[PDB]
């Protein structure tokens, strides 16, 4: 079927958030928002106690509101602080989540669900670790198409080079 892209990460990480500002600009308008490629984000959640906070939002935005999940994604990781800071605050991440000027009440249920222990969003943050872990995902960030590494995860024309 269509090629899969997988991207592993933090949203803490200073490398993830280059790959985001270098490549999914380009990435998004020619193969994710035209539905040419399955694109699936997988969170390590390693860099503090917050990192699972800040998975969980994004898999909340993700389930319940698709077409703002990249938004999310670029504008999460542009207000990234330093790393030792636990800075994915639930204050934070709500102000993030009403940006996305969504409809009320898929807002309230996003908010609700991301803070709902062992809701949807919750399970999707815990198993995002145990997909890099049965992966044996060790650096990040890093990127497959289809299970094959990307040669340079930071280069748009080397994904580009495996969906041609």
């Amino acid at each position: 079927g269509k090629p899969l892209v997988v991207v592993y990460g933090d949203y803490k990480c200073p490398y993830c958030k280059e790959l985001d500002e270098k490549v999914m600009p380009k990435l998004r308008k020619n193969y994710i928002d035209n539905h040419k490629v399955e694109y699936q984000f997988v969170n390590l959640a390693f860099l503090g106690k917050d990192s699972i906070v800040g998975s969980r939002a994004s898999h909340a935005v993700l389930m319940y509101a698709p077409k703002s999940f990249l938004d999310f994604q670029k504008q999460l990781f542009a207000a990234q602080q330093d790393e030792n800071k636990e800075w994915l605050t639930k204050e934070l991440l709500d102000k993030h989540i009403k940006q996305l000027h969504l409809d009320k009440e898929t807002e309230n249920k996003i908010i609700k669900d991301y803070k709902t222990k062992d809701s949807k969003s919750w399970k999707a943050a815990e198993k995002d670790k145990k997909i890099a872990k049965d992966n044996h995902i060790k650096t990040v960030p890093t990127a497959f198409i289809n299970g094959e590494k990307v040669e340079d995860p930071y280069d748009y024309e080397s994904y580009e080079k495996l969906l041609k």
